[PDB]
């Protein structure tokens, strides 16, 4: 189909609307800028390689670049690998970007630099030097960079990246950088708040350095700011997970009253570990656009009970109060200042690691009448007691969150504790159903009816890694009319009870997943077929249950689409001359998908296939030490389209695959042990469209294996990480995967001969055989 | 060393007191016996392999055979293996066995037989035909067997091995088998006792067959006998994990009051899912000596209330009253009849699955002035209430079993419920003294009321429970004797550094899979709890996903073993995060630390300058290494044994003995070695056990194996690698076929991977003689 084949080790994208060609070569294992790039190419990306110089030659041609992404080919010792460190910091020799004359963005991160390059052209407006060893920013370095707009100059003197002095920036820098809108000085050893900087700035990262005090004309020209961080200076340092040195004198960051006093564009203040003890109202004077304020990681404990500077925010949407306790103090109640209900346009309030035992409906009231309230946020606070009847008062919330407290009768897993949250990498939920209450990780041992009293609104609720271990029988959720989802993952189901769950007459998904503990135990009735009672019920996730045994026989259901059961023990359930189970699955009518990876499933029971329900669709049996499969039983099922046969032992493919199933669209052989291919193996298989045969053993494949007239109808063909044997006996397969236009990923990568000797190693893309044609 | 190399694929053993030449080819994937067998063998066993027929060829030479283990080279389709299932049974020629004049044991389960085999030599006293497909024993065919001794029939018709017909067997078929001492006729689908057996049966196992009546004179002249199974039959099928089918009208195997009146040597009765109702009594007349009653998976509930027949047993040792429980009842109390106090030698008592809400102390006073009982076993009960203080008056015993039960403020995992615990195949605390086991309850919250009078306890088994408290040195304080706790499977909140504390004989912790608190960020963390625990040997604290912690040294002066695997050391070490660096360094006793499954894909540097001084086994397995420092080794000066299986590594250092000068245990297997340094091993004196299988090496040379540091290894794994049988090879396949260097699997896995000719063949029958014309 092709004339040319596609030689070039990167991916090559068009965008003939934007006048685009984007080469992508990141993570190519290349030491040296591929020959033969587009000279038409727009977007360079060489992320993540050991290319150890740029010169003139590099670019030479590429004359129509506007972006060149050179990220991490030198990172930082502590930063990047330690298998295959960087022996030297990438080379920039002169005059190897003067030639680009549209060059609007260059990403030199990560590369060690010692200095600013220079020679840079006048058309950047992007520069981003993160992680490199630039800690001494002198005016005459910035003269080149006239129409810079953003400039990324953090992690360039911090614990991951030492450079073992004090950040120095020269007096008035930035100042004649008058397009500059945003500036990121952060992780970098900051002394002083640089200036003056330039009136243009809307965005100012100045978080993670040695800031002690803020002058009061630091930021009196910045009238066009938006965004303003200085969190991380003066940090709270308790259970930090970096190392955290904090002011002396155990100072907060010291801030006049007067700072912001320019800054009223501003929407975004972010003021986290700064070890504040007040929040003067003056600050927020001539602010009045505020809408996020981060005042996490302080020690303004005693300030939440008072807050005046609320008054001063009717336009605030976030505000974050979290892990403000102090240290060996364990409040008896939330002390909320009648000040948080003059903050008529909060959406978002989050206040963890307050640190209380006791949770009142009264001690909320100050949000009683915030209109646009959508997130309530109380996790991580040790609650012993709170009556959930209290959120009756609360029906207008998306979410209420009290994850990870002491009840009993997604933000990032590390986000408040984490050093540089939006730190840039250089290695390689039920929200959606409406009102949810989230009671995850808490100690719930027994649940009934009245602890759900007046939330008969809630449509999601997420009991995940409770103690609940008992024998629920129907009648615990009773007032949950409205509940669509279900989480009682991670708690020990006692299943004892065919009408588990059935008072939940709306629920269309129950996850009781790991809820492994009573399946562990011989003797014990558990009764599977309790599926039967829930009418709307659409997918049901039983994974990780090491499920053995069941007193019934069967699972029924009208209304079930989605069973996931991996992590069971069908082998033990289907052992070889026990029937009783080949039909566990048979009436669930309207099952279209169904896991059942993880089975410890070495071979199958005839009458498994047989015994599936009749609209079967996507059927997982990965990851089961599966080391036959007599394929031919494929044909009882009869709606099948994707097959996963993933990480399993099989040795072989059918004689063919056409009469095995007339509907199979995708087979995944992934992570398998096959040799050969059968010499008809896709003859006539027109309904075929994706095939993984990735990471097999095969040596050669034939045209009779392969018919062209099925190979072009694929979407997809993954090849990779086989043992091709590149001899003359391969030349058709090695033309046909040369000239196809059939997807085939990692060809520059990983589609490689094991031999003979002379082409070991060898990419089949670029293997010339013309020595067989002599 | 060797002036012959052993090509046998089979393991031979010379033991010369016994007069035995033992050769073991268990499953070497042979299709034939293999040549060479030593003429002298004794012991041949060629159990699991794919051999189709036995002919007189097979045991030509080896007139000297004892015993033939010939099992399993053929098994029944339902047993067996469905990736290479048998095509054909086993075919067995006239006269293969009648020259073997000095055979006592053949075993030939699991081979598709269709007969018993004849021709079989008058020496034989074992034979053993288990999972065969022999459904009809006839007189004519046991004749052979005049001096039969032991006699294995069973599994030849049931569930996983069908016949379709009920097993039959010829009127006096064993009379005249006079030296028979032990038949077992289990698994068989068999409808009657068969009749007239020989009285010199000692054990007669007829379990899990479709017997539904014991004749009163079917047992009649077995005054020898010493065991007698007859369980699974009208089993009981409630929850049963095989198909079970129940006798018809839920009656029980019917078994008349005198059956037993012949067996006066008795001293095992199993009685198993037999469905009974009742036991009479006089059952129990003649026999004076029972010393093992298995009455588990019956319909007990009501006579163990009653239990006159216990009044029959005052030498008996152990009882079995296990799921005996009546469908659907909950019961509130345990009702176990005063006729228990005339167990006078009992030791063991077992009554799971008796099913009731409440333990109390009066309901086990039956049990008070049985002097001898060291096992009580009450699991699998639904117990909700006990007050643990009532076990004040059984300080005597060795274990009190209290596990999987509701309770709140070793046998296999499926032996009550398995088909047949004693089938063949194809294919803890109690040492330290009085042991509590509360594992597998409900218990949320303890306190120290909650042990009052227990101080005597040794061991305390709270693994799987519910605890998720903040404990802080109070929860335990009467427990002062108690050596082991495992609080494992709890969600432990180690907010104190007192936690544990009042346990001050404790030398064996297990707080491993705790993770649940170390998985939220900002919760305080005290790993400095080690210091209060003054005698404390062994620490567990394995899959806590642990990542972060408040403090920053653990220290002990008594810990000799910490157990670390499945938590976050890479987090803790961060690169560039020196904090943790001395973690362990002042566990000042420490021998043996286990890291393993720490994701540490690197070791920052620091780790082995911060380990503790006498520390002298690690393991570094299952971390995705990629790279190691072997330098780094010399701050170990006490190392002994080092893992790093499982890893990425790639290469070995260039002389080992330059890293430590204390090692003598090395495990490198699973990485991806291709090559060795050419000095690798030259002068490493104190190396006595290498591990170099599952790399990807094609080469040895001699200058990296001296023969002055092989001649001191106790083992050398070398299997499945990639080596290379060229001439470059020469040493390396001389040296393998000649020393007396211990190497696993040296015919098996130590394979050629190349070049062409050689290609798959195992490098200890290499010819090389081509390289050397
Ligand atoms: C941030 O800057 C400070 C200096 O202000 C660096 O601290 C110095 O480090 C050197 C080398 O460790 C010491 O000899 C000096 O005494 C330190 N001075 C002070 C004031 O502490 C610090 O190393 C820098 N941080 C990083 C991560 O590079
Ligand atoms: C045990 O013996 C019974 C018969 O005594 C076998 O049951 C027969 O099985 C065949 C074929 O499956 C049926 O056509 C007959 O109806 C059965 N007879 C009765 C009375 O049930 C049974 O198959 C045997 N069991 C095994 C495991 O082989
Ligand atoms: N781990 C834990 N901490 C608690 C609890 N109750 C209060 N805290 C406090 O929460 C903080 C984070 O954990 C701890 O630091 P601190 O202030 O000494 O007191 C602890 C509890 O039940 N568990
Ligand atoms: N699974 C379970 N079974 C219990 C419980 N309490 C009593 N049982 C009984 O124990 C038996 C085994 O489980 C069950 O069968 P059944 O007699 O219907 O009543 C059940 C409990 O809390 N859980
Ligand atoms: C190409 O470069 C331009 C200019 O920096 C950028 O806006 C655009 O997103 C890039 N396109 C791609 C797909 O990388
Ligand atoms: C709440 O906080 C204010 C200011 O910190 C305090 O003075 C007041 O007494 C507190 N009220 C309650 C109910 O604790
Ligand atoms: C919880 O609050 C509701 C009122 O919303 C009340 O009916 C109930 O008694 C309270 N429950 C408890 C346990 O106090
Ligand atoms: C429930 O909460 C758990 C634990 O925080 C979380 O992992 C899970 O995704 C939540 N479930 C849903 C459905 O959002
Ligand atoms: C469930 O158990 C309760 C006791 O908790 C019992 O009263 C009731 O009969 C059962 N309810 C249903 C809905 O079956
Ligand atoms: C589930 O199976 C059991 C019989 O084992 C039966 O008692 C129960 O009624 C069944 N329940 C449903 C909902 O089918
Ligand atoms: C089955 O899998 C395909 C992709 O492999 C997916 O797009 C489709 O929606 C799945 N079908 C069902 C019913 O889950
Ligand atoms: C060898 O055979 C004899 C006779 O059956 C047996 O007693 C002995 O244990 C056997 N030894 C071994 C090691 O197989
Ligand atoms: C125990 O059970 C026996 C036999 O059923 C009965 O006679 C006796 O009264 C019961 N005793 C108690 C305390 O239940
Ligand atoms: C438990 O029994 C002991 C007597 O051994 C008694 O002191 C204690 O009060 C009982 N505990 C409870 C909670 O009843
Ligand atoms: C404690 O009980 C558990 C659950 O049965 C078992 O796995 C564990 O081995 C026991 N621990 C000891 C130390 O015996
Ligand atoms: C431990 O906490 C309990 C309260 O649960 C209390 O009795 C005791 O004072 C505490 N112990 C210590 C060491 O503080
Ligand atoms: C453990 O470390 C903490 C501080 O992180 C300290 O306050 C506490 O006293 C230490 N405990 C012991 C037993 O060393
Ligand atoms: C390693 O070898 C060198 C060169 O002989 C020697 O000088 C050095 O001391 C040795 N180190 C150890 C730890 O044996």
């Amino acid at each position: 189909a092709r004339w040319f084949p596609k030689t070039l080790p990167c991916d090559v994208t068009l965008d003939v609307s934007k006048n685009h060609v984007i080469v992508d070569c990141t993570d190519k294992h290349l030491t040296e800028i591929p020959g033969g790039i587009p000279t038409n190419t727009t977007n360079l990306t060489l992320t993540i390689n050991h290319i150890p110089d740029i010169s003139p030659a590099s670019f030479h041609r590429l004359v129509h670049l506007v972006e060149i992404d050179f990220r991490c080919n030198c990172v930082p010792i502590r930063l990047g690998s330690k298998s295959n460190m960087c022996p030297r910091r990438l080379q920039i020799k002169p005059r190897s970007f003067s030639g680009l004359t549209y060059l609007k963005s260059l990403y030199l991160d990560g590369n060690q630099l010692l200095e600013i390059p220079q020679g840079l052209p006048p058309s950047l407006q992007l520069l981003s030097l993160e992680a490199n060893n630039i800690f001494s920013i002198r005016k005459e370095q910035l003269t080149e960079l006239a129409n810079i707009e953003i400039l990324y100059l953090g992690q360039n003197c911090y614990y991951r990246n030492p450079c073992y002095v004090s950040y120095s920036i020269e007096k008035d820098a930035f100042l004649n950088l008058t397009k500059l809108k945003v500036l990121s000085l952060k992780d970098n050893n900051v002394t002083t708040v640089p200036t003056v900087l330039p009136s243009t700035l809307t965005e100012l990262y100045l978080y993670n350095n040695m800031i002690a005090e803020i002058q009061e004309d630091d930021f009196n020209n910045l009238n066009q700011l938006q965004i303003l961080d200085l969190s991380g200076n003066c940090p709270r340092c308790y259970n930090a997970p970096f190392p955290c040195t904090p002011c002396k004198n155990n100072s907060p960051l010291q801030i006049p009253v007067n700072a912001f006093d320019a800054l009223t564009e501003l929407k975004v203040l972010r003021l986290h570990s700064n070890s504040l003890q007040h929040v003067p109202p003056r600050w927020f004077k001539n602010i009045n656009n505020l809408q996020e304020l981060d005042l996490s990681q302080n020690f303004l404990a005693k300030e939440i009970g008072d807050a005046k500077f609320l008054h001063f925010l009717p336009n605030l949407i976030q505000l974050d109060l979290s892990f403000n306790f102090e240290l060996q103090v364990y409040r008896a109640s939330m002390n909320l200042s009648q000040a948080f209900s003059s903050l008529k346009s909060l959406k978002i309030l989050r206040i963890r690691g307050y640190v209380f035992k006791e949770l009142k409906s009264f001690q909320l009231s100050p949000l009683h009448n915030l209109q646009n309230l959508e997130v309530l946020d109380l996790g991580t606070n040790f609650i012993k007691i709170a009556n959930l009847s209290m959120f009756k008062q609360f029906k207008r919330l998306k979410v209420i969150d009290l994850s990870v407290n002491k009840i009993s009768p997604v933000l990032e897993q590390l986000y408040y504790f984490r050093y540089d949250k939006y730190a840039r990498s250089c290695r390689f939920s039920c929200y959606k159903y409406g009102q949810t209450l989230d009671l995850s990780k808490n100690s719930i041992f027994f649940i009934k009816s009245s602890d759900f009293q007046h939330l008969s609104f809630l449509k999601c609720l997420n009991l995940s890694g409770n103690l609940i271990s008992q024998t629920l029988n129907g009648s615990e959720f009773q007032p949950l009319a409205e509940l669509r989802y279900l989480d009682f993952s991670n708690n020990r189901l006692d299943l004892l009870h065919s009408t588990a769950f059935e008072e939940l007459r709306k629920l269309e998904v129950l996850d009781i997943s790991s809820n492994s503990h009573y399946f562990q135990s011989e003797g014990i009735t558990h009764m599977l077929n309790f599926t039967k009672n829930l009418k709307v019920l659409q997918k049901l996730m039983m994974n990780d249950n090491d499920i053995s045994s069941s007193t019934s026989r069967t699972m029924e259901s009208e209304s079930l689409r989605t069973l996931e059961f991996r992590g069971n023990h069908l082998d033990v359930l289907w052992r070889d001359g026990d029937n009783r189970y080949l039909q566990l699955f048979k009436n669930l009518l309207k099952l279209e998908e169904l896991d059942i990876s993880k089975n410890s499933l070495s071979f199958l029971p005839s009458g498994v296939f047989d015994g599936m329900p009749p609209n079967l669709k996507n059927l997982s049996l990965a990851k089961n030490g599966l080391k036959s499969f007599i394929w031919e039983k494929l044909r009882y099922l009869k709606n099948l389209e994707t097959l996963d046969l993933s990480h399993n032992q099989l040795t072989t493919v059918p004689e063919r695959l056409s009469n095995c199933s007339r509907s199979l669209k995708n087979l995944i052989l992934k992570n398998n042990q096959i040799r050969s291919l059968t010499k008809y193996f896709l003859q006539d298989a027109f309904q075929l469209r994706y095939l993984d045969l990735s990471s097999n053993k095969i040596q050669m494949i034939q045209k009779t294996s392969f018919p062209e007239n099925v190979l072009n109808n694929l979407k997809m063909l993954l090849l990779h990480h086989n043992r091709f044997l590149c001899t003359c006996d391969a030349v058709w397969f090695v033309w046909w995967v040369q000239h196809t236009e059939v997807t085939i990923p990692y060809l520059a990568t990983d589609v490689t001969c094991v031999g003979p000797g002379a082409h070991k190693g060898q990419s089949v893309i670029s293997l010339d055989l013309y020595t067989c044609e002599l």
